[PDB]
């Protein structure tokens, strides 16, 4: 069993397969021939384990699938348009009117309103719990419940979920575990490990690293993969990932370790210091000692990531004001790209809401969430420190 | 004047940019970017508030895709358009944007398999009801409206008999009872049909198929209101499918639209002169095309097509296995599923796609044991003649 580094470089591909070719070869095709009819019918029910159409199987994203699983420890993978693209296809097959999911009590913006404003508008019955909260979660349980999703870390304020915890409880209801690894990545979170039926990622973000794609990834076992890619990719979402994307998300993927390492290095020195700024209310990373769930933290990420939610003392205010004063960091929304990032959702995002709809959601007025980039950490101080005195 | 609408090419190549505007750039510079940054924490208030014009993220706006999507609109005669990651990407985030539980769709009689699939085993799992109807048949179609039809969606030509409907016809009808018309325009593409000018409310395409041209990428395009667009961008897109179309493919899908009316006029005149000739050829019972007087709807052909297209299909004698060994024998033709293709392409559903059914199920579906299917590209019509002429010889 390689290392991590290795199979991140090397997993699937053996260049003496493919010409000798050190990179394997972009499949930027949408149709694939066949030497007879018969090899021809062979591929319209699948007993050679291979090549079909493009739309269900293309080498290129087959080999993006195959390292992406290795990477997470799974049977198997499925590469997609997008981030929305996986949890849609997941859900869209796994779910029908009556089902019940389970939600964990915060989620990605798009996801929330994809389970509100989408599926749950076919009948499907939506509850959200704190997943921290293994009695809390028993007793939500129903012979209706038949997903239990969340993200761990969860947007916004980093919230984690007990994996094992919450796969112990699914066992005893035959209900299937969906955890989305955006934040952590397959090198920092084994979701699968530690019991989880299927994760999802919008390798838009860490995966892919430089913020020039958009992609999404599912992995777990052969039999729901095998489903998800031939019932929800192909028949109800088609959120195709094209060839040339899959490999630069590849060749992004290469870095992984290298990326989430300064990543975390980066966010770890940026958080000591804005746990002791006196404009800072409150902080929320996991690797300060400070964080409500650090030992189940540390348990499960084996580095504490590269966000930091904070609380500035003055609100809408204050966080306006250093929004707008930052020269280094872009105020946009998105995360894991080498540049850092920062959002303040009460002014951004959820700016045509108010102050009480913002409270239902745990937005709270001074909130502004970082993306640490991989730039220099004096740089990054600098930047963060006289973003500060702005804010007053 | 001035207030005439430029030409078709002129449109496919020019429609929607201005070199000036991006630094004297001939062909426009790819947003290859996920996501877009703000220079004051209003500016990017207002975008998520209706007040300003911009890009969010990727995933719901992007300057290579708006420029796609504002051609395709000029083509198309409508208002708005979407790029999306494929044909099934366009189709199910314009019906799942549409439809809810309770709604009903009438559709028409054949239907691409995904389109079948997603409709039977999905979105109709879900609480929406399903009915078929022979769209050539405007007495049938009135007579099946209820007051909960939302939708009436249909191919036209459809696969995979190209059987094909009176669009206006329906408009009218639709327009009468209160449901939104949207038609899946892949096999003509803009240069020979253009739905919405007949009064349907939304198109969508494979994008993958002739617009793109060269196989090379999978895309797909909705186009209609700017209402109803952005109803789907916004919901079916973002929301519940995430079939989101890359920057880089949507340069390839633009490049493609760039020899459109040359593509379509290529594949037409080849189509023409093959199918007159397989009319001809002992080994050929029956011949589907719609430039042919014995095209069953000929006359909707010539009223609603400009050109007749490039597929092909006829029945062969010999049965399955005269098809098989015709298939075979094909040596400039290609054994593959697909169409649109620079290439051209032939299946034989019985010996193919449709191939684990018995004899039984396939004379069930309208689907011969001899029917060949031919998406005839733009190699030189000599090269295709002789092919096929070797291969018909064979299947004796
Ligand atoms: N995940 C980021 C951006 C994706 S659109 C966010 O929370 O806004
Ligand atoms: N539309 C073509 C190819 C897509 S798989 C077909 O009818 O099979």
């Amino acid at each position: 069993l390689p290392g991590f580094a290795t199979r991140a470089i090397h997993h699937g591909y053996d260049p003496q397969d493919h010409g000798g070719a050190l990179v394997p070869p972009v499949y930027q095709t949408a149709t694939f021939t066949f030497p007879t009819v018969e090899y021809g019918a062979a591929c319209f029910a699948g007993e050679q384990a291979g090549h079909f159409y493009s739309r269900i199987s293309n080498p290129t994203l087959n080999l993006l699938e195959a390292r992406m699983a290795s990477l997470e420890g799974g049977e198997a993978g499925l590469a997609l348009a997008s981030g929305m693209g996986a949890i849609t296809s997941t859900l869209w097959t796994l779910l029908r009117p009556g089902d019940e999911v389970l939600l964990g009590n915060t989620l990605y913006g798009h996801t929330f309103a994809f389970l509100h404003h989408g599926i749950g508008e076919f009948g499907v019955k939506l509850r959200h719990v704190d997943m921290a909260d293994l009695q809390a979660l028993e007793a939500a349980m129903t012979p209706a419940t038949r997903v239990i999703y969340f993200e761990s870390p969860a947007n916004p304020n980093m919230h984690m979920a007990d994996i094992a915890g919450v796969a112990k409880i699914a066992r005893k209801h035959g209900a299937t575990v969906v955890v989305d690894n955006t934040y952590c990545t397959p090198y920092l979170q084994r979701p699968l490990e530690l019991g989880a039926d299927l994760v999802v990622h919008s390798a838009t973000k860490y995966l892919s690293g430089h913020g020039d794609i958009t992609a999404g990834i599912v992995v777990g076992s052969q039999a729901l993969v095998d489903r998800i890619r031939l019932q929800g990719l192909k028949d109800m979402t088609g959120a195709v990932l094209s060839p040339h994307d899959a490999a630069l998300l590849m060749r992004g993927i290469k870095t992984l370790n290298l990326r989430m390492d300064r990543h975390c290095a980066n966010a770890q020195v940026l958080a000591e210091f804005l746990a002791r700024q006196p404009q800072v209310e409150l902080i929320h990373y996991p690797g300060l000692a400070s964080f409500p769930q650090y030992t189940l933290a540390r348990q499960q990420m084996s580095q504490p990531g590269g966000m930091i939610a904070f609380e500035l003392k003055g609100g809408i205010g204050a966080g306006r004001r250093f929004m707008n004063a930052l020269q280094l960091f872009s105020r946009a929304v998105s995360l894991g790209d080498a540049e850092s990032l920062a959002q303040h959702p009460a002014s951004m995002t959820h700016s045509s809401y108010t102050p009480e709809e913002r409270a239902h959601y745990g937005i709270s007025e001074g909130l502004v969430r970082l993306s640490v980039g991989l730039e220099d950490i004096d740089d990054l101080l600098a930047d963060v420190q006289q973003a500060l005195k702005a804010s007053a």
